[PDB]
Protein backbone atom coordinates (compact mmCIF):
# COMPACT_ATOMS: atom_id res chain seq x y z
CA UNK A 1 0.00 0.00 0.00
CA UNK A 2 2.98 2.29 -0.58
CA UNK A 3 2.20 5.29 -2.79
CA UNK A 4 4.70 7.36 -4.72
CA UNK A 5 3.62 10.68 -6.14
CA UNK A 6 5.74 12.15 -8.94
CA UNK A 7 5.46 15.93 -9.41
CA UNK A 8 5.82 17.22 -12.97
CA UNK A 9 5.16 15.31 -16.19
CA UNK A 10 8.24 16.42 -18.07
CA UNK A 11 10.73 13.87 -19.35
CA UNK A 12 12.18 13.49 -15.83
CA UNK A 13 8.80 12.82 -14.21
CA UNK A 14 7.88 10.54 -17.07
CA UNK A 15 11.07 8.45 -16.67
CA UNK A 16 10.81 8.30 -12.89
CA UNK A 17 7.23 7.02 -13.15
CA UNK A 18 8.30 4.59 -15.84
CA UNK A 19 11.04 3.06 -13.76
CA UNK A 20 8.83 2.90 -10.64
CA UNK A 21 6.01 1.18 -12.54
CA UNK A 22 8.41 -1.41 -14.08
CA UNK A 23 9.78 -2.70 -10.74
CA UNK A 24 8.89 -6.32 -9.81
CA UNK A 25 6.84 -5.32 -6.78
CA UNK A 26 5.87 -1.75 -7.82
CA UNK A 27 4.17 0.81 -5.60
CA UNK A 28 1.10 2.77 -6.59
CA UNK A 29 2.38 5.61 -8.75
CA UNK A 30 0.62 8.89 -9.30
CA UNK A 31 2.14 11.29 -11.79
CA UNK A 32 0.91 14.85 -11.26
CA UNK A 33 1.17 17.39 -14.10
CA UNK A 34 -0.03 21.00 -13.89
CA UNK A 35 -0.54 21.61 -17.60
CA UNK A 36 -2.94 20.00 -20.08
CA UNK A 37 -0.08 17.95 -21.56
CA UNK A 38 2.92 15.79 -20.64
CA UNK A 39 6.46 16.08 -21.96
CA UNK A 40 7.61 19.43 -20.59
CA UNK A 41 9.91 21.28 -22.97
CA UNK A 42 9.90 18.30 -25.33
CA UNK A 43 7.20 19.32 -27.75
CA UNK A 44 6.63 18.85 -31.46
CA UNK A 45 4.24 20.53 -33.88
CA UNK A 46 2.87 18.89 -37.01
CA UNK A 47 2.58 21.84 -39.39
CA UNK A 48 -0.08 22.12 -42.16
CA UNK A 49 2.23 20.58 -44.79
CA UNK A 50 3.13 17.59 -42.60
CA UNK A 51 6.51 19.06 -41.73
CA UNK A 52 7.63 18.69 -38.12
CA UNK A 53 8.63 21.66 -36.00
CA UNK A 54 10.34 21.07 -32.68
CA UNK A 55 9.59 23.58 -29.93
CA UNK A 56 12.20 22.21 -27.51
CA UNK A 57 15.20 20.02 -28.31
CA UNK A 58 15.68 19.80 -32.09
CA UNK A 59 17.10 16.29 -31.71
CA UNK A 60 19.16 14.13 -29.35
CA UNK A 61 22.89 13.41 -29.02
CA UNK A 62 23.48 9.71 -28.22
CA UNK A 63 26.77 10.57 -26.49
CA UNK A 64 28.27 8.36 -23.81
CA UNK A 65 26.60 5.98 -21.39
CA UNK A 66 23.58 8.27 -20.90
CA UNK A 67 23.12 8.64 -24.63
CA UNK A 68 23.23 4.84 -24.66
CA UNK A 69 20.76 4.50 -21.79
CA UNK A 70 18.31 6.70 -23.68
CA UNK A 71 18.51 4.53 -26.80
CA UNK A 72 17.82 1.59 -24.51
CA UNK A 73 14.73 3.36 -23.21
CA UNK A 74 13.69 3.89 -26.84
CA UNK A 75 14.08 0.17 -27.56
CA UNK A 76 12.02 -0.74 -24.50
CA UNK A 77 9.21 1.47 -25.80
CA UNK A 78 9.35 -0.16 -29.20
CA UNK A 79 10.18 3.06 -31.00
CA UNK A 80 12.90 1.53 -33.20
CA UNK A 81 10.96 1.91 -36.46
CA UNK A 82 10.42 5.62 -35.67
CA UNK A 83 14.06 6.44 -35.01
CA UNK A 84 15.69 8.90 -37.42
CA UNK A 85 19.48 8.76 -37.05
CA UNK A 86 22.13 11.17 -38.29
CA UNK A 87 24.87 8.76 -39.30
CA UNK A 88 28.60 9.44 -39.34
CA UNK A 89 28.53 9.46 -43.16
CA UNK A 90 27.11 13.01 -43.50
CA UNK A 91 28.07 16.68 -42.70
CA UNK A 92 25.12 17.36 -40.36
CA UNK A 93 27.14 15.00 -38.20
CA UNK A 94 30.46 16.58 -39.04
CA UNK A 95 29.88 20.34 -39.30
CA UNK A 96 29.40 22.87 -36.49
CA UNK A 97 29.66 26.56 -37.39
CA UNK A 98 30.33 29.87 -35.67
CA UNK A 99 29.01 33.12 -37.02
CA UNK A 100 31.81 35.58 -36.31
CA UNK A 101 32.89 38.61 -38.30
CA UNK A 102 30.08 38.56 -40.86
CA UNK A 103 30.84 34.97 -41.80
CA UNK A 104 30.29 31.32 -41.00
CA UNK A 105 33.39 29.44 -39.92
CA UNK A 106 33.65 25.69 -39.51
CA UNK A 107 34.79 24.48 -36.10
CA UNK A 108 37.72 22.00 -36.12
CA UNK A 109 37.46 18.19 -35.74
CA UNK A 110 40.99 16.92 -35.06
CA UNK A 111 43.62 16.77 -37.79
CA UNK A 112 46.81 25.46 -39.50
CA UNK A 113 45.02 28.47 -38.02
CA UNK A 114 41.28 28.13 -38.50
CA UNK A 115 39.44 31.44 -38.76
CA UNK A 116 38.36 33.07 -36.56
CA UNK A 117 41.32 31.81 -34.51
CA UNK A 118 44.55 33.69 -35.21
CA UNK A 119 46.80 30.73 -34.37
CA UNK A 120 46.36 26.99 -34.91
CA UNK A 121 44.66 25.47 -31.87
CA UNK A 122 47.54 23.03 -31.40
CA UNK A 123 49.46 25.77 -29.56
CA UNK A 124 46.65 26.29 -27.05
CA UNK A 125 46.24 22.61 -26.21
CA UNK A 126 49.99 22.58 -25.65
CA UNK A 127 50.14 25.36 -23.08
CA UNK A 128 47.11 23.66 -21.57
CA UNK A 129 49.05 20.75 -20.05
CA UNK A 130 51.43 23.36 -18.62
CA UNK A 131 48.65 25.37 -16.95
CA UNK A 132 48.57 24.90 -13.15
CA UNK A 133 45.16 24.21 -11.65
CA UNK A 134 42.26 26.14 -10.19
CA UNK A 135 42.42 25.95 -6.41
CA UNK A 136 38.91 27.32 -5.97
CA UNK A 137 36.00 24.91 -5.28
CA UNK A 138 34.14 26.42 -8.22
CA UNK A 139 34.89 28.66 -11.17
CA UNK A 140 32.99 30.13 -14.12
CA UNK A 141 33.11 28.51 -17.53
CA UNK A 142 34.67 31.71 -18.87
CA UNK A 143 37.37 32.05 -16.20
CA UNK A 144 38.19 28.35 -16.60
CA UNK A 145 38.27 28.52 -20.40
CA UNK A 146 40.44 31.60 -20.54
CA UNK A 147 42.88 30.49 -17.86
CA UNK A 148 43.53 27.14 -19.57
CA UNK A 149 42.93 27.75 -23.26
CA UNK A 150 43.40 31.46 -23.95
CA UNK A 151 41.09 34.46 -24.51
CA UNK A 152 40.15 33.56 -28.10
CA UNK A 153 39.03 30.07 -27.14
CA UNK A 154 37.20 31.54 -24.14
CA UNK A 155 35.46 34.30 -26.11
CA UNK A 156 34.60 32.44 -29.30
CA UNK A 157 34.36 28.79 -28.32
CA UNK A 158 33.18 28.49 -24.71
CA UNK A 159 30.97 31.57 -24.98
CA UNK A 160 29.17 30.01 -27.97
CA UNK A 161 29.12 26.54 -26.44
CA UNK A 162 27.46 27.71 -23.24
CA UNK A 163 24.89 29.35 -25.46
CA UNK A 164 24.30 26.15 -27.46
CA UNK A 165 23.88 23.91 -24.38
CA UNK A 166 22.49 26.25 -21.71
CA UNK A 167 21.27 29.25 -23.68
CA UNK A 168 23.43 30.94 -21.08
CA UNK A 169 26.36 33.13 -20.08
CA UNK A 170 29.80 31.52 -19.72
CA UNK A 171 30.71 34.35 -17.36
CA UNK A 172 28.02 33.21 -14.94
CA UNK A 173 27.97 29.45 -15.41
CA UNK A 174 29.92 27.01 -13.22
CA UNK A 175 32.54 24.90 -14.98
CA UNK A 176 32.14 22.37 -12.17
CA UNK A 177 28.37 22.03 -12.65
CA UNK A 178 28.03 22.64 -16.39
CA UNK A 179 31.01 20.69 -17.68
CA UNK A 180 31.80 18.16 -14.90
CA UNK A 181 34.24 16.12 -17.02
CA UNK A 182 36.28 19.15 -17.99
CA UNK A 183 36.41 20.06 -14.33
CA UNK A 184 37.30 16.61 -13.01
CA UNK A 185 39.89 16.17 -15.77
CA UNK A 186 41.63 19.39 -14.69
CA UNK A 187 41.22 18.64 -11.00
CA UNK A 188 42.36 15.01 -11.02
CA UNK A 189 44.95 15.16 -13.76
CA UNK A 190 46.64 18.51 -14.13
CA UNK A 191 45.19 19.15 -17.56
CA UNK A 192 41.91 18.87 -19.42
CA UNK A 193 43.73 17.04 -22.19
CA UNK A 194 45.48 14.41 -20.04
CA UNK A 195 42.42 13.78 -17.86
CA UNK A 196 40.46 12.97 -21.03
CA UNK A 197 43.27 11.09 -22.80
CA UNK A 198 43.04 9.08 -19.59
CA UNK A 199 39.57 7.65 -18.98
CA UNK A 200 27.34 1.28 -20.80
CA UNK A 201 24.04 -0.44 -21.61
CA UNK A 202 23.53 -2.70 -24.61
CA UNK A 203 20.86 -3.42 -27.18
CA UNK A 204 20.56 -3.81 -30.93
CA UNK A 205 19.62 -0.12 -31.30
CA UNK A 206 22.68 0.96 -29.33
CA UNK A 207 24.96 -1.34 -31.34
CA UNK A 208 23.63 0.25 -34.54
CA UNK A 209 24.20 3.76 -33.22
CA UNK A 210 27.82 2.79 -32.47
CA UNK A 211 28.35 0.97 -35.77
CA UNK A 212 26.91 3.80 -37.87
CA UNK A 213 28.39 6.44 -35.53
CA UNK A 214 25.24 8.53 -34.89
CA UNK A 215 25.90 12.21 -34.11
CA UNK A 216 22.23 12.42 -33.13
CA UNK A 217 18.76 11.02 -33.62
CA UNK A 218 15.11 11.95 -33.48
CA UNK A 219 11.71 10.36 -34.05
CA UNK A 220 9.65 10.44 -37.25
CA UNK A 221 6.60 12.10 -35.73
CA UNK A 222 8.95 14.36 -33.80
CA UNK A 223 10.54 14.01 -30.37
CA UNK A 224 7.22 14.36 -28.61
CA UNK A 225 6.82 10.69 -29.61
CA UNK A 226 9.14 9.81 -26.76
CA UNK A 227 7.10 11.46 -23.97
CA UNK A 228 4.02 10.08 -25.72
CA UNK A 229 5.23 6.44 -25.69
CA UNK A 230 6.17 6.84 -22.01
CA UNK A 231 2.73 8.12 -21.04
CA UNK A 232 1.11 5.35 -23.04
CA UNK A 233 3.23 2.78 -21.18
CA UNK A 234 2.30 4.43 -17.86
CA UNK A 235 -1.47 4.31 -18.26
CA UNK A 236 -1.24 0.75 -19.62
CA UNK A 237 0.36 -0.20 -16.29
CA UNK A 238 -2.34 1.48 -14.25
CA UNK A 239 -0.11 4.40 -13.35
CA UNK A 240 -2.32 7.36 -12.53
CA UNK A 241 -1.58 10.47 -14.58
CA UNK A 242 -3.33 13.68 -13.53
CA UNK A 243 -3.25 16.48 -16.10
CA UNK A 244 -4.34 20.05 -15.43
CA UNK A 245 -3.54 19.74 -11.76
CA UNK A 246 -0.92 22.11 -10.45
CA UNK A 247 0.47 21.00 -7.08
CA UNK A 248 -0.20 23.89 -4.69
CA UNK A 249 1.27 22.69 -1.42
CA UNK A 250 3.39 20.08 0.32
CA UNK A 251 3.20 19.13 4.00
CA UNK A 252 4.13 16.32 6.37
CA UNK A 253 1.92 14.70 8.98
CA UNK A 254 1.41 11.89 11.49
CA UNK A 255 3.28 8.86 10.11
CA UNK A 256 5.65 10.96 8.02
CA UNK A 257 3.47 10.70 4.95
CA UNK A 258 3.11 13.59 2.52
CA UNK A 259 -0.10 15.46 1.91
CA UNK A 260 0.16 16.66 -1.69
CA UNK A 261 -2.23 19.59 -2.08
CA UNK A 262 -3.85 20.13 -5.48
CA UNK A 263 -6.33 22.91 -6.38
CA UNK A 264 -9.34 21.34 -4.70
CA UNK A 265 -8.20 17.84 -3.65
CA UNK A 266 -5.35 15.96 -1.97
CA UNK A 267 -3.19 12.88 -2.21
CA UNK A 268 -1.34 10.93 0.42
CA UNK A 269 2.20 9.87 -0.46
CA UNK A 270 4.72 7.72 1.36
CA UNK A 271 7.28 9.28 -0.94
CA UNK A 272 7.50 12.19 -3.35
CA UNK A 273 9.77 12.49 -6.34
CA UNK A 274 9.92 16.15 -7.36
CA UNK A 275 10.60 16.48 -11.07
CA UNK A 276 9.35 20.05 -11.26
CA UNK A 277 11.52 23.19 -11.45
CA UNK A 278 13.53 23.85 -8.27
CA UNK A 279 12.06 27.33 -7.83
CA UNK A 280 8.54 25.92 -8.09
CA UNK A 281 9.19 23.18 -5.54
CA UNK A 282 10.69 25.83 -3.32
CA UNK A 283 7.32 27.59 -3.11
CA UNK A 284 5.52 24.32 -2.37
CA UNK A 285 7.50 23.48 0.75
CA UNK A 286 6.22 23.60 4.37
CA UNK A 287 7.64 26.28 6.67
CA UNK A 288 9.70 23.60 8.48
CA UNK A 289 11.63 22.97 5.23
CA UNK A 290 12.69 26.61 4.80
CA UNK A 291 16.44 25.95 4.57
CA UNK A 292 15.82 23.50 1.73
CA UNK A 293 13.44 25.98 0.06
CA UNK A 294 16.16 28.64 0.30
CA UNK A 295 18.62 26.37 -1.46
CA UNK A 296 16.06 25.53 -4.13
CA UNK A 297 14.97 29.14 -4.70
CA UNK A 298 18.57 30.08 -5.59
CA UNK A 299 18.27 27.99 -8.74
CA UNK A 300 17.03 30.07 -11.67
CA UNK A 301 16.48 29.56 -15.41
CA UNK A 302 16.83 31.64 -18.56
CA UNK A 303 14.08 31.99 -21.12
CA UNK A 304 14.45 31.07 -24.76
CA UNK A 305 12.27 32.07 -27.69
CA UNK A 306 12.19 29.36 -30.34
CA UNK A 307 11.46 30.47 -33.87
CA UNK A 308 10.82 27.80 -36.49
CA UNK A 309 11.17 29.04 -40.05
CA UNK A 310 10.40 27.31 -43.33
CA UNK A 311 11.35 28.55 -46.79
CA UNK A 312 10.08 27.03 -50.02
CA UNK A 313 12.90 26.59 -52.54
CA UNK A 314 15.60 28.18 -50.41
CA UNK A 315 19.02 26.67 -49.78
CA UNK A 316 21.74 27.12 -47.15
CA UNK A 317 25.27 28.49 -47.84
CA UNK A 318 26.83 25.50 -46.08
CA UNK A 319 25.78 22.10 -44.83
CA UNK A 320 26.14 21.26 -41.15
CA UNK A 321 24.37 20.74 -37.87
CA UNK A 322 23.74 24.46 -37.51
CA UNK A 323 25.77 27.37 -36.26
CA UNK A 324 26.29 29.09 -32.97
CA UNK A 325 26.44 32.87 -32.50
CA UNK A 326 28.81 34.19 -29.83
CA UNK A 327 27.49 36.91 -27.50
CA UNK A 328 29.94 39.49 -28.81
CA UNK A 329 28.31 38.91 -32.19
CA UNK A 330 24.68 39.10 -31.02
CA UNK A 331 23.23 38.98 -27.52
CA UNK A 332 19.76 37.88 -28.70
CA UNK A 333 20.40 35.23 -31.32
CA UNK A 334 22.03 32.21 -29.74
CA UNK A 335 22.23 30.10 -32.85
CA UNK A 336 20.40 28.44 -35.70
CA UNK A 337 19.81 24.73 -36.14
CA UNK A 338 19.62 23.35 -39.68
CA UNK A 339 16.69 20.92 -39.26
CA UNK A 340 16.45 19.86 -42.94
CA UNK A 341 20.11 18.82 -43.07
CA UNK A 342 19.63 16.35 -40.23
CA UNK A 343 16.01 15.41 -40.77
CA UNK A 344 14.91 16.05 -44.36
CA UNK A 345 12.10 13.44 -43.95
CA UNK A 346 10.42 16.02 -41.72
CA UNK A 347 10.28 18.79 -44.36
CA UNK A 348 6.66 18.16 -45.30
CA UNK A 349 5.33 18.12 -48.84
CA UNK A 350 5.89 20.16 -50.79
CA UNK A 351 9.25 19.91 -48.99
CA UNK A 352 10.73 23.18 -47.77
CA UNK A 353 13.95 24.16 -46.01
CA UNK A 354 13.53 24.30 -42.20
CA UNK A 355 15.68 26.12 -39.62
CA UNK A 356 15.19 26.90 -35.96
CA UNK A 357 16.40 30.17 -34.53
CA UNK A 358 17.06 30.14 -30.78
CA UNK A 359 16.65 33.61 -29.29
CA UNK A 360 17.54 34.51 -25.72
CA UNK A 361 20.63 35.88 -24.04
CA UNK A 362 20.72 39.26 -22.31
CA UNK A 363 18.59 40.69 -25.05
CA UNK A 364 15.63 38.62 -23.94
CA UNK A 365 16.60 38.91 -20.33
CA UNK A 366 16.78 42.71 -20.35
CA UNK A 367 13.48 42.83 -22.27
CA UNK A 368 11.76 40.62 -19.66
CA UNK A 369 12.88 43.05 -16.99
CA UNK A 370 11.66 45.92 -19.15
CA UNK A 371 8.13 47.16 -19.68
CA UNK A 372 8.53 46.08 -23.28
CA UNK A 373 5.89 43.86 -24.84
CA UNK A 374 7.21 40.45 -25.83
CA UNK A 375 5.17 39.93 -29.01
CA UNK A 376 5.31 37.15 -31.62
CA UNK A 377 6.30 39.80 -34.14
CA UNK A 378 9.31 40.92 -32.08
CA UNK A 379 10.66 37.38 -32.14
CA UNK A 380 9.61 36.64 -35.73
CA UNK A 381 11.54 39.68 -36.89
CA UNK A 382 14.67 38.94 -34.88
CA UNK A 383 14.84 35.40 -36.21
CA UNK A 384 14.17 36.49 -39.77
CA UNK A 385 16.86 39.20 -39.74
CA UNK A 386 19.26 36.54 -38.44
CA UNK A 387 18.28 33.99 -41.05
CA UNK A 388 18.66 36.73 -43.68
CA UNK A 389 22.00 38.08 -42.39
CA UNK A 390 23.67 34.89 -41.24
CA UNK A 391 22.38 32.51 -43.91
CA UNK A 392 21.55 34.81 -46.81
CA UNK A 393 17.90 33.78 -46.76
CA UNK A 394 16.43 37.08 -47.94
CA UNK A 395 13.30 35.17 -49.01
CA UNK A 396 10.18 35.52 -46.90
CA UNK A 397 9.54 32.50 -44.65
CA UNK A 398 6.58 30.55 -46.03
CA UNK A 399 5.78 29.32 -42.51
CA UNK A 400 6.66 30.62 -39.06
CA UNK A 401 6.24 29.40 -35.47
CA UNK A 402 7.11 31.47 -32.42
CA UNK A 403 7.27 30.17 -28.85
CA UNK A 404 8.54 32.14 -25.90
CA UNK A 405 9.59 29.55 -23.30
CA UNK A 406 9.67 31.19 -19.88
CA UNK A 407 12.46 30.09 -17.56
CA UNK A 408 13.15 26.91 -19.47
CA UNK A 409 16.88 26.20 -19.02
CA UNK A 410 18.17 26.08 -15.44
CA UNK A 411 21.45 27.97 -15.08
CA UNK A 412 24.12 26.35 -12.95
CA UNK A 413 25.86 29.49 -11.76
CA UNK A 414 28.79 29.65 -9.33
CA UNK A 415 27.95 27.99 -6.02
CA UNK A 416 25.40 25.69 -7.63
CA UNK A 417 27.15 22.57 -6.28
CA UNK A 418 26.75 24.01 -2.77
CA UNK A 419 23.02 24.56 -3.23
CA UNK A 420 22.74 20.89 -4.22
CA UNK A 421 24.85 19.86 -1.25
CA UNK A 422 22.71 21.90 1.14
CA UNK A 423 19.51 20.45 -0.24
CA UNK A 424 20.81 16.92 0.07
CA UNK A 425 22.18 17.60 3.60
CA UNK A 426 18.80 18.93 4.71
CA UNK A 427 16.82 16.15 3.02
CA UNK A 428 18.90 13.41 4.70
CA UNK A 429 19.36 15.09 8.09
CA UNK A 430 15.59 15.38 8.51
CA UNK A 431 14.84 12.10 6.78
CA UNK A 432 12.40 13.73 4.35
CA UNK A 433 10.80 11.10 2.06
CA UNK A 434 11.46 13.53 -0.81
CA UNK A 435 13.69 13.00 -3.83
CA UNK A 436 14.83 15.72 -6.25
CA UNK A 437 15.02 15.15 -9.99
CA UNK A 438 15.14 17.00 -13.29
CA UNK A 439 17.01 19.74 -15.14
CA UNK A 440 17.23 21.89 -12.01
CA UNK A 441 19.95 19.71 -10.53
CA UNK A 442 22.59 17.51 -12.20
CA UNK A 443 22.26 18.19 -15.93
CA UNK A 444 19.82 19.78 -18.38
CA UNK A 445 20.12 17.48 -21.41
CA UNK A 446 17.25 15.08 -22.02
CA UNK A 447 19.64 12.16 -21.52
CA UNK A 448 20.54 13.62 -18.12
CA UNK A 449 16.96 14.22 -17.11
CA UNK A 450 15.93 10.69 -18.08
CA UNK A 451 18.78 9.27 -16.04
CA UNK A 452 17.86 11.64 -13.26
CA UNK A 453 14.38 10.17 -13.15
CA UNK A 454 15.75 6.64 -13.27
CA UNK A 455 18.11 7.23 -10.36
CA UNK A 456 15.24 8.81 -8.41
CA UNK A 457 13.01 5.80 -9.12
CA UNK A 458 15.81 3.40 -8.18
CA UNK A 459 16.49 5.05 -4.84
CA UNK A 460 12.80 5.24 -3.86
CA UNK A 461 12.35 1.55 -4.71
CA UNK A 462 15.20 0.86 -2.28
CA UNK A 463 12.94 1.97 0.61
CA UNK A 464 9.87 -0.31 0.84
C1 LIG B 1 14.35 25.15 -26.91
C2 LIG B 1 15.24 24.24 -26.11
C3 LIG B 1 16.03 23.33 -26.81
C4 LIG B 1 16.57 22.21 -26.16
N1 LIG B 1 17.35 21.32 -26.86
C5 LIG B 1 17.87 20.20 -26.24
C6 LIG B 1 18.62 19.31 -26.99
O1 LIG B 1 18.39 19.24 -28.20
N2 LIG B 1 19.15 18.21 -26.37
C7 LIG B 1 18.94 17.97 -25.03
O2 LIG B 1 19.44 16.97 -24.52
N3 LIG B 1 18.19 18.85 -24.28
C8 LIG B 1 17.64 19.97 -24.89
N4 LIG B 1 16.87 20.88 -24.17
C9 LIG B 1 16.86 20.81 -22.66
C10 LIG B 1 15.89 19.74 -22.20
O3 LIG B 1 14.85 19.61 -23.16
C11 LIG B 1 15.27 20.05 -20.84
O4 LIG B 1 16.26 20.31 -19.86
C12 LIG B 1 14.40 18.91 -20.32
O5 LIG B 1 13.43 18.52 -21.28
C13 LIG B 1 13.69 19.36 -19.06
O6 LIG B 1 12.97 18.27 -18.57
P1 LIG B 1 12.45 18.27 -17.07
O7 LIG B 1 11.59 17.05 -16.81
O8 LIG B 1 13.61 18.23 -16.12
O9 LIG B 1 11.61 19.65 -16.89
P2 LIG B 1 10.29 20.13 -17.70
O10 LIG B 1 10.27 19.63 -19.12
O11 LIG B 1 10.16 21.64 -17.71
O12 LIG B 1 9.05 19.46 -16.93
C14 LIG B 1 8.62 19.90 -15.66
C15 LIG B 1 7.11 19.78 -15.65
O13 LIG B 1 6.59 20.00 -14.35
C16 LIG B 1 5.35 20.67 -14.48
N5 LIG B 1 4.93 21.37 -13.25
C17 LIG B 1 5.35 22.59 -12.77
N6 LIG B 1 4.70 22.86 -11.61
C18 LIG B 1 3.86 21.83 -11.34
C19 LIG B 1 2.97 21.58 -10.30
N7 LIG B 1 2.90 22.41 -9.26
N8 LIG B 1 2.23 20.41 -10.29
C20 LIG B 1 2.38 19.48 -11.31
N9 LIG B 1 3.26 19.73 -12.34
C21 LIG B 1 4.00 20.88 -12.36
C22 LIG B 1 5.51 21.57 -15.68
O14 LIG B 1 4.27 21.77 -16.33
C23 LIG B 1 6.45 20.79 -16.58
O15 LIG B 1 5.73 20.11 -17.59
C24 LIG B 1 16.33 21.99 -24.81
C25 LIG B 1 15.54 22.91 -24.12
C26 LIG B 1 14.98 24.02 -24.75
C27 LIG B 1 13.71 24.53 -24.13
O1 LIG C 1 25.94 22.42 -30.54
C1 LIG C 1 24.84 22.95 -30.32
O2 LIG C 1 24.26 22.65 -29.24
C2 LIG C 1 24.20 23.92 -31.28
C3 LIG C 1 22.96 24.43 -30.91
C4 LIG C 1 22.31 25.32 -31.74
O3 LIG C 1 21.10 25.82 -31.42
C5 LIG C 1 20.73 25.74 -30.09
C6 LIG C 1 19.95 24.67 -29.67
C7 LIG C 1 19.53 24.61 -28.35
C8 LIG C 1 19.88 25.62 -27.47
C9 LIG C 1 19.43 25.54 -26.05
F1 LIG C 1 19.12 24.28 -25.74
F2 LIG C 1 20.39 25.97 -25.23
F3 LIG C 1 18.35 26.31 -25.93
C10 LIG C 1 20.65 26.70 -27.88
C11 LIG C 1 21.06 26.76 -29.20
CL1 LIG C 1 22.00 28.09 -29.76
C12 LIG C 1 22.85 25.71 -32.94
C13 LIG C 1 24.07 25.20 -33.32
C14 LIG C 1 24.75 24.32 -32.50
N1 LIG C 1 26.01 23.87 -33.00
O4 LIG C 1 26.74 23.04 -32.33
O5 LIG C 1 26.45 24.31 -34.16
Amino acid sequence: GRTVVVLGGGISGLAASYHLSRAPCPPKVVLVESSERLGGWIRSVRGPNGAIFELGPQGIRPAGALGARTLLLVSELGLDSEVLPVRGDHPAAQNRFLYVGGALHALPTGLRPSPPFSKPLFWAGLRELTKPRGKEPDETVHSFAQRRLGPEVASLAMDSLCRGVFAGNSRELSIRSCFPSLFQAEQTHRSILLGLLLGQPDSALIRQALAERWSQWSLRGGLEMLPQALETHLTSRGVSVLRGQPVCGLSLQAEGRWKVSLRDSSLEADHVISAIPASVLSELLPAEAAPLARALSAITAVSVAVVNLQYQGAHLPVQGFGHLVPSSEDPGVLGIVYDSVAFPEQDGSPPGLRVTVMLGGSWLQTLEASGCVLSQELFQQRAQEAAATQLGLKEMPSHCLVHLHKNCIPQYTLGHWQKLESARQFLTAHRLPLTLAGASYEGVAVNDCIESGRQAAVSVLGTE
